[PDB]
């Protein structure tokens, strides 16, 4: 039942700004989102915004931007007195609730979600005498804060020229309607957009500027039915009607299958009733954080999809990343598979085709981050379209984790081919010496390189900045030493595919920790990074290798394939089945021979050298640049021998590793790229540490795990209190970071109340 877990997350709060962002520039309020819908509700927080739910919050396109503060409040007056109502607000998964409570007259407000772009509220008057109802609303004005305090003095409408909002009125309520704002990184609508308000009675609205007031009379008790719908195109707008009209026919249908489908999910997902109140709790956020963060299609994205947050200043709208969606998808298998199902959709709705127009050589290459705009580059106008990069092979984990719940043998003929085809672009356009075991890498790519196909890179010396172009260029350069530092795009990209941006051992360190490093007896070219264009033998350039294969992708490829396996077998595809195995092996064999160093008991990246090892591996594991979460990768995807395990183990629980206040960061603690402060050398982020977990258990050390699991939960801040969920945590005090809301936080924090919190 929904109602044992109520204000799970603080959804109050009275926007004042269309971007009322806290310090990170995240909308620091948490509406309510549902079943996909393109806008969200807040509770009102005091006696200003009693009788509505302020803070209409829209997802135009791309971004979250609040529209009104109060909009659609009811005022009741009885015999032209106002009633003076006490207000109870709160939310419960999957919806708010505001009872307003005064002698004669009590008014219940209850608000979910009926279709994928409409909200459903049911306003439960009971009252002896006729009363009327007035509703009233305005559109904000004031453009930008931070933390409650303005940015600029700056407008919507100042900003946004032709914006140009206006509220008309309806013969059962009333429509706000936009204009085309094509605000790369603040605004997209298409100029058809509305937010429509429908009413089961009939109500009289007057228009002044940019705030409204309905009005109506009813003869006593009354439960009243009002819809809102963002809807972003006109095609939305006509299909939005005849439900509306169903809706507010049978109210009673809508709202029975927003409470079951609630139930289902607490029902499904809270499979540990014996964890503690407060970890319960935090199950029920998780599950509320990914639903809220869940889109229906809209635009490009033609399934639905979850987003790594709603809130988040760059991940809300519908943008999706592959390996984001992998972890969310896997997690949601248990309590929303429609939805997991839908996610991993819409992620390889975006798998490079033969024949497309971009990137050809890119076959089977899954786009690192789609959402409702294209790219210029496919006759879009969309900012954060990306192709670049891709992300880890967790694709085929997740998949098989939806069938392992649904047992749905369609799921698997339908995800099995881009599942293959995912695998033979990495083996394509990642392999530059051919040895079938990946690297990260960057894509053919204006970032990347040049017209002509030359590598971009650009050199520092002081105040200089040179920007050059050619790997044979480049090649001289490092060689030389004659610079400061360099930045190198496909370096960015490399990082960015691995997910773990900026990472050590791609070659990412500091000034300051850079010279640490050589002064005590490091060489500088130790953290020099390599890389190889990759092309077919016609000529075709396919993108750039890193002169690196990387132990976490090497493993996520090994567990993909024996997925792949596993798949090929429920499909009656035994050769292929027989491929896929032997491939795994392969890759194991590496991993254990190549990757691991028994000396330092820990798996590291190998370097691709000029001559290729006596024992066939490319190249010695790169110790130096210190040890990540990627050496516990060999141990969560299965490939790791027992005894390489229990060696990674024993540094894992090791305090001067990565055994911290909060265990398991993105670089162990004699990383010398190492920062608390530093997303990926140093942060707990959820995945990692759950990863790690997971592979503990794997190779017999649960025990331990559960140990890590209890002091996470003890020593991540935040965590049983009523603030969003956050990206990663500082693993020397706790403290947490990133955008709230976020999604594999959610989903892991989720495994970790059904895996490990005790
Ligand atoms: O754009 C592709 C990359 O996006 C990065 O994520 C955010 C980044 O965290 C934020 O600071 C800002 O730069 O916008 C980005 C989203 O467009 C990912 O971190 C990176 O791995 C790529 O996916
Ligand atoms: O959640 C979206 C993205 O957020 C970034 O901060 C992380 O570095 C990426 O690995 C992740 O894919
Ligand atoms: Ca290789
Ligand atoms: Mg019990």
């Amino acid at each position: 039942n929904a109602d044992n877990y109520k204000n799970v997350i603080n959804r109050t709060g009275a926007p004042q700004y269309m971007k009322d962002y806290d310090y990170d520039d995240h909308q620091r309020f948490n509406p309510f989102f549902d079943l996909g819908a393109w806008h969200g509700h807040l509770l009102p927080d005091g006696p200003n915004t009693m009788g509505g739910f302020p803070g209409v919050a829209l997802l135009t396109e791309e971004y979250i931007n609040f529209m009104a503060s109060n909009f659609d409040r009811l005022t009741v007056w009885q015999d032209g007195k106002k009633v003076d109502f006490t207000l109870e607000a709160y939310s419960i998964p999957g919806a708010l609730v505001q009872k307003l409570t005064a002698k004669d007259v009590q008014v219940e407000m209850t608000l979910r979600f009926a279709t994928p772009r409409t909200s459903l509220l049911e306003t439960k008057i009971t009252s002896n005498k006729p009363l009327d109802l007035v509703w009233d609303g305005e559109l904000l004005e004031k453009l930008e804060a931070k933390e409650g305090k303005p940015l600029s003095d700056k407008t919507i409408a100042g900003e946004y020229p032709d914006y140009q909002r206006k509220i008309s009125a309806t013969r059962d309520g009333l429509k706000v309607t936009f204009g085309k704002v094509r605000a790369t990184w603040d605004l997209l609508t298409s100029g058809e957009s509305e937010y429509q308000v429908h009413k089961s009675l009939p109500v009289q609205t007057e228009i002044n500027g940019n705030r409204f007031t309905s009005k109506a009379h009813i003869n006593g008790s009354t439960t009243l039915y009002t819809t809102y719908s963002h809807l972003l195109t006109a095609q939305e707008v006509s299909k939005e009607q005849m439900q509306i009209r169903d809706i507010l026919a049978r109210p009673a249908f809508y709202l029975t299958a927003s409470q079951q489908r609630w139930e289902e999910y607490l029902k499904k997902g809270l499979t540990n009733p014996d964890a503690t109140p407060e970890q319960t709790r935090v199950a029920v956020k998780a599950i509320e954080t990914l639903n809220g963060n869940w889109r229906s299609p809209g635009g490009a994205v033609k399934f639905n999809t979850v987003t790594p947050s709603v809130t988040g200043r760059w991940f809300s709208g519908n943008q999706t990343w592959p390996w984001d969606t992998w972890k969310q998808a896997f997690a949601m298998a248990h309590f929303n598979p429609d939805i997991a199902k839908e996610n991993i959709r819409a992620v390889f709705s975006w798998q490079i085709q033969p024949g497309d127009s971009v990137r050809p050589q890119d076959v089977g290459f899954v786009p690192d981050l789609i959402a409702w705009n294209l790219s210029p580059e496919r006759g879009g106008d969309g900012g954060n379209w990306n192709e670049r990069n891709t992300k880890p092979s967790l694709a085929a984990w997740s998949v098989m984790e939806v069938y392992n719940v649904t047992q749905d043998k369609t799921w698997v003929a339908e995800m099995y081919p881009k599942l293959v085809a995912y695998h033979d672009w990495w083996l394509r356009n990642r392999d530059h010496n051919g040895n079938g075991v990946p690297e990260y890498g960057a894509t053919r790519d204006k970032a990347h390189n040049t017209e002509s196909g030359e590598m971009l890179f650009t050199v520092k010396k002081g105040d200089k900045e040179e920007t050059q172009s050619g790997l044979n260029n480049y090649a001289r350069v490092v060689e030389k030493g004659q610079y400061d530092s360099l930045e190198i795009p496909a370096q960015v990209a490399a990082s960015w595919e691995s997910g773990r941006d900026d990472a050590a051992v791609f070659g990412f360190i500091d000034k300051e920790q850079l010279d640490k490093y050589v002064a005590n007896g490091g060489k500088r070219s130790d953290w020099t990074v390599k890389f190889a264009e990759n092309r077919s033998q016609d000529g075709t350039l396919l993108g750039y290798s890193l002169l690196q294969e990387s132990v976490d992708q090497a493993s996520y490829m090994y567990s993909d394939n024996h997925y792949l396996a596993e798949m090929a077998t429920i499909l009656g595809k035994p050769e292929e089945a027989k491929r896929y195995r032997q491939l795994a092996q392969q890759l194991a064999d590496y991993i254990n021979t190549c990757m691991f160093d028994p000396t330092t008991q820990f798996y590291y990246d190998v370097r691709i050298e000029d001559k290729p090892l006596a024992n066939g591996c490319a190249g010695k594991p790169i110790v130096e640049r210190g040890k990540g979460p990627e050496g516990w990768s060999p141990l969560f995807n299965g490939a790791a021998t027992q005894a390489n395990a229990d060696a990674v183990v024993k540094v894992m629980l090791d305090p001067k590793e990565f055994n911290t206040f909060v265990p398991l960061g993105t670089a162990a603690l004699t990383n010398p790229a190492f920062g608390a402060d530093i997303y990926w050398r140093g942060r707990v982020w959820v995945d990692q540490f759950w990863f790690g977990l997971k592979g503990m258990e794997r190779y017999g050390y649960r025990d331990d795990a559960l140990k890590l699991a209890d002091t996470f939960f003890r020593h991540a801040k935040g965590l049983t209190a009523d603030g969003p969920i956050q990206a990663n945590y500082n693993p020397l005090t706790g403290a947490q970071q990133g955008a709230p809301n976020f999604s594999w936080s959610a989903a892991h924090l989720y495994m970790l109340y059904n895996d490990f919190f005790r």
